[PDB]
């Protein structure tokens, strides 16, 4: 009889990389880089707030277009690229910081407080800012001006008797000319001081024309201050104050903001990118470096294939597969390793289950470590920029670039090491089965050098199956085999 | 005779992770993550300065509580969470930078210089700032005010004729009302310009009430300037100047500052965390991301076990241990690998020393690379923040988070690769000893398939020991063994 | 006959590190860290602009020394440590940002625009700034002063009708005294407002003496503004304006700036460091963390040797090399593995080519992954600093330090894993050749245990060569060998 040891193969393998080979074919591989999105942001499980035409800062200030956002909460605020401001022209020095801290807070919950604005006109309105079809203003701000050509000095307090922090939004009006200023504040100067026991902020307007926006050559500059529990807001101003009407709650949690034009859809997905939600089964992704939720790590590679089967040899360090075993068996489809025989009763093929399972268990162990194991990240740094800004922006970009290159390196090395190891451990299992068989046969068979044993005795199917199931008693046949083996 | 090859085992192993297995038992492991502190900061080898009730900035300015800190030096300044300011209310725009640069300098060494403050009153004092039981002021600052309702314009120089940089601390007084201002500086305005050939700083006070602190609604704002060798300080002011009394040395070295409430103890430890000193034998630690000195790298994992022995099989790619060798020998305690025999003279067990040592040397080589090899770091970035600040703070946190995830990844992969390798190299040594024995026996023995040889000749203890010590002469017994082996 | 299997060796090996060994000798290694520069910056392929005595900012403003730089473009601007300013004394608040954005733009292309400076004197000149031997000023700036003791308020626009962004450079003059100011601007105050639809910048001069530079106690402060397409520059000023004469193109690409004293040479090199160009064949370098172009990654190690041959054994997990094979063959120089024999016709040595090539192909595969594979980087962050700056500078340094430690770790682990693997795969190939030979010999030879087979039949050179070329027919000699092997 002949008893050959072998392993499966498939007509069409997959190419993977290893430590020693750029391109080597295995029976099967899995992709470790997510490269597509469904193109919509799924609305479960993160609570999504669609900004529509409104920036977060315009929803905060209370641009008329944004009244629908009063007191809203979010996990992710989604800012659309079409959003536009439609109220009095303003800027925020350090706009990105205010956006970041509100985004991260996750709430526009606002509480009216009553200030004693004694002796001034309130509720200044502007045609740059229409609510309905009347001249109006930021809902959350209070444009104070002279009463009876008098602007009495303001000096108001507001203790924080609460248990939590308060965020106050206020501003300073910069008139285009000295005429208004006088006209608005009955006053040449204008000075603002907003303070607490822990901070002081002082602003003076800068009179001058700026290019007209909805016909306004004036500007407002927006400022903020956080008042801690047991602290006191003190506003002392002699004009140009754009006053607050109350405070915002300032919370901490996992909330953030993302710039995206993707539609919101009715579906479930843990990981969100500006392109849309992406599955998070894989450890890496090449969709977007901007992510929110439990996401694969962003890498530069568009694909990285993890071998999930042995080297494919159609038709390793242990030398069996692609080694002394000449090729695989495409015809073996119920197992990874097995036996082919020829005896007096014919020719046959059977899978070895123990060795097959050993290989599969190891590979599934690798997959268990790599698949569905992603990290959750929420509010992060900005990673795209529309304007030149210098030093800090250089550092933000360099940080992200550095991180991406280090993760791309990790991904590349991981798959090469794993693949080399996978090819080796499957080669090993072939070798181990070979060696176990050899030892079973003792003096009754000889190794032909190609994975096949020549058995020197009558060996029927029962005999073969006794080999395959490790019950074979060499002693039964020894006399016969020695006689046949050692003749002249 | 029977000669069996085997390996030790222990009743109770340790569980480790590998590349293919989340949980596999080995004979022994070592922990690679330091997870506890002794809860005190050891005072050797770093020179520790306990701030007590004083912040570094208050020790710098000379708050009365802090006079004990004049001219002190440190490796690590320790700021306590109970520290509090007890002098005139002030702020420092960019407080964190001044703290960082003084902390990093490591010295409060101060040198009196004499300015020509011609025509003003000096040594302004305040009841907000008691030294003993008299009204006083920051020791290092000089509150200038009118002399005889006159405030002559100041215009003073101070060349740096030294070889080193000078740090000047100065300030600007912000009166609560226009009344003082007049009252203090006999003057409506107030202007400060501090300059060198390399820098210019210009400040104007902002009059206004701030909430009272030790009854003071005024504030001082603190500024600093560094004067290089061969440069000149020029102070030109018409009031509101809080003047310097001299300069501070500004050094470079390994000094830093840490926020901690841990007690200082009389002991030795290279690595300091806010929780206390930690041993630095291990390569990783999960105690605190804030560290000073030669410290293990901070990781997220609370434990990572490095295998320091073979797979434990009570009662691998090479297929011997947990393979054709059915189990380990708990009874073998003088070696990792050995021989059990049965001959005509009885039954015995001996350790193989060469193979044992081979395994142990490899594992100690791994340990030599990983244990006691930590990196020294001194002044770093801040990693904890008490207040919302926006963009730069977002980047500081994102940088640290990015770094921690990359080190946690390195640690996880390192231990999995090392452990897989350790199990494999110990399996190999078992296999190698088996193969060496087999070759010794030549035609005189047969492999039973389970690690045991059947020897087909009388083999006494001398004979066995000749095998174990590699002196066995197969030729001596060949005739006998062939006769016994190849009979009918 | 005797047929011994063996491997080459060399008298003098190289020491490398592995996972289990700090120091192990192999036949050969390659260095993976570039540690030297040619000491010149090669002028191909990057377009190099040598700043000479001029900083980029002085070439931008138009210091007389720098007129040779008008409208120049660069890939890399090289700033020399001897560069010095020689015009009116100025500063730029956020100097590092303006330098960074111009450096990164890569062009000083300037376009004259005509402003309506109605009613003022233009082309203010200064003896601090000689062009030829006449008093002069920054070429790109326009010092406006009174006409006939009148300073009419300026209010000018300049629409951006172009498709691209415009960068405007302007300034504010700070007179030393109130006398000039009046003298220059016929005016006590002075106010500047530069704005667009998207930004506003407002500056007031600060009167005061600063230390004289080329006899000037006044200073100019430089500002910039970027005007987007379809936007409008609006300058509204009542004095102290240092006006622009036009705009600069602001491009994006791969341009940068580097501080270096290295000479420019006529040669080709992809990677530039301040020390000079360096070859980029290796994956790592220890020359400089400042790089431009396709450069090896900076690591802390001065050397890391990658094994490119087997363990050197003059005169592994598979146990053959440095194992049951006692030593290598220095005399074998045409192959890595081979056969030595003794038969009736003498003693001989031949290389096995198949096994040699197998080893070499694997090692070349590793080298293909590591050599000549560097990453291109252009404008980055600054990595050296001449002055104390605090928080942001702390973060820039911490980011670079973090990155370097992570790459140094990667490099260290990569070479240790690769080397352990290289020693193992070459040990394997020795073992595989041994096993293949053994199987060829079937019952005609016995394994002596030291890599040598005793062949029990007459085996002439033809016979040997039939073994070495895998044609040997064991059946031919079996009768003879069994007779010799199994006698009494
Ligand atoms: C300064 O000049 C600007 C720009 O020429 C003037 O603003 C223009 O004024 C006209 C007439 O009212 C408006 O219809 C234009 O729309 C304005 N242009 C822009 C782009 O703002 C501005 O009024 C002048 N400033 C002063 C105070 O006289
Ligand atoms: C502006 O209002 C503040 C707050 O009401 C005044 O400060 C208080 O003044 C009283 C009377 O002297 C003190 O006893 C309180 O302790 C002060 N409160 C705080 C929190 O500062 C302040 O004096 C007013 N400012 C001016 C210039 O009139
Ligand atoms: C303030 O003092 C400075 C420094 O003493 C004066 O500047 C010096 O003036 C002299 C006389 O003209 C010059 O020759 C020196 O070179 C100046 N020194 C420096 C370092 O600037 C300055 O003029 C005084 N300021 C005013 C407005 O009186
Ligand atoms: C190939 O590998 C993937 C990933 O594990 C697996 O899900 C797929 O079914 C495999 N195909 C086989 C084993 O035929
Ligand atoms: C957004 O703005 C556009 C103007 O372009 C307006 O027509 C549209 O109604 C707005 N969307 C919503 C839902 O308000
Ligand atoms: C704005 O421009 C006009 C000049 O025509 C002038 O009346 C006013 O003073 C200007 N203001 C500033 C900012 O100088
Ligand atoms: C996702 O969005 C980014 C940024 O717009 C884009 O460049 C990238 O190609 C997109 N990826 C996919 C898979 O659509
Ligand atoms: C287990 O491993 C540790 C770490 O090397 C060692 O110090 C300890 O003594 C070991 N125990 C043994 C070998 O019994
Ligand atoms: C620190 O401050 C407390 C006031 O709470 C004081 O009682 C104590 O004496 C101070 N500690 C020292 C050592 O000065
Ligand atoms: C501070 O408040 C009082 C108003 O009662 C006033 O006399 C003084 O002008 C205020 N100063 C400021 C900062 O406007
Ligand atoms: C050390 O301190 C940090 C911060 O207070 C804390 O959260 C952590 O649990 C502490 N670790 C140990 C081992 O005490
Ligand atoms: C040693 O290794 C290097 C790097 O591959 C190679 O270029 C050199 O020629 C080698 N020397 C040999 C193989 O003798
Ligand atoms: C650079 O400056 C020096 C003054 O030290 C001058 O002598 C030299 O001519 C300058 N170099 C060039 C090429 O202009
Ligand atoms: C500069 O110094 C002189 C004092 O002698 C004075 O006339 C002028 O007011 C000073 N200016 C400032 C900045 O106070
Ligand atoms: C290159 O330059 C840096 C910074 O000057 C220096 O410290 C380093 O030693 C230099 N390296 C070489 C190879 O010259």
């Amino acid at each position: 009889a002949t008893l050959c040891l072998g392993h499966h193969a498939v007509p069409n393998g997959t190419i993977v990389k290893t430590i020693t080979n750029d391109r080597i074919e295995v029976t099967n591989a899995t992709e470790l880089v997510q490269n597509s999105s469904i193109g919509e942001i799924c609305d479960i499980p993160h609570q999504i707030l669609d900004g529509g035409n409104c920036t977060l800062i315009d929803a905060l200030l209370g641009d008329p277009q944004c009244d629908g956002f009063q007191n809203k909460k979010w996990d992710l605020f989604v800012e659309r690229s079409r959003a536009y401001s439609n109220c009095y022209p303003y800027d925020v020095p350090d706009y990105a910081s205010l956006r970041s801290l509100v985004a991260s807070s996750g709430t526009l919950e606002f509480k009216n407080e009553s200030f004693n604005w004694a002796g001034v006109t309130q509720n200044g309105k502007s045609s740059s800012c229409i609510r309905g079809s009347s001249s109006s203003f930021f809902s959350r701000l209070n444009w104070l001006t002279h009463l009876n050509y008098t602007y009495p000095a303001l000096n108001v307090t507001m203790p924080n008797k609460e248990q939590f922090d308060k965020l106050y939004i206020w501003g300073v009006h910069h008139p285009d000319t000295d005429k208004n200023q006088i006209s608005l504040y009955a006053q040449p100067s204008g000075r603002i001081t907003v303070s607490t026991k822990r901070s002081q902020q002082a602003v003076i307007p800068n009179i001058g024309s700026r290019p007209r926006i909805r016909d306004i050559p004036s500007r407002i500059s927006i400022y903020w201050t956080i008042v801690k529990p047991g602290d006191i807001l003190l506003i002392n101003s002699t004009g140009n104050l754009i006053a607050p009407r109350g405070y915002f709650k300032i919370r901490s949690g996992k909330s953030s903001i993302m710039r995206s034009d993707a539609p919101i859809g009715k579906c479930k997905s843990e990981c969100i990118t500006p392109n849309g939600s992406i599955p998070n089964d894989k450890p890496f992704q090449n969709v977007n470096r901007i992510t929110y939720g439990a996401c694969p790590r962003y890498v530069k590679q568009s694909t990285l294939k993890l071998a999930t089967g042995m080297r494919n040899v159609p038709e390793g360090i242990f030398g069996a597969i692609a080694g002394f075993i000449e090729n695989g068996w495409e015809g073996m489809v119920d197992g990874w390793y097995g036996f082919r025989h020829q005896n007096s009763e014919g020719r046959g093929q059977a899978a070895d289950l123990k060795s097959t399972q050993a290989a599969i268990d190891q590979i599934n162990g690798k997959l268990n470590r790599l698949i569905g194991k992603t990290n959750e990240k929420f509010h992060q740094i900005e990673k795209e920029f529309s304007e030149v800004e210098g030093r800090v922006q250089d550092l933000e970009k360099y940080v992200e670039d550095t991180k991406i290159d280090l993760w791309s390196y990790n991904a590349e090395l991981l798959v090469a090491l794993e693949n080399q190891h996978t090819i080796d451990l499957t080669d090993s299992e072939m070798n181990k089965l070979f060696e176990k068989t050899k030892k079973q046969l003792r003096e009754n068979a000889e190794d032909m050098g190609n994975g096949c044993f020549k058995i020197y005795h009558k060996c029927d199917n029962a005999c073969i199956g006794s080999i395959r199931n490790e019950t074979y008693d060499h002693n039964v046949y020894r006399d016969e085999a020695l006689n046949n083996r050692f003749q002249i």
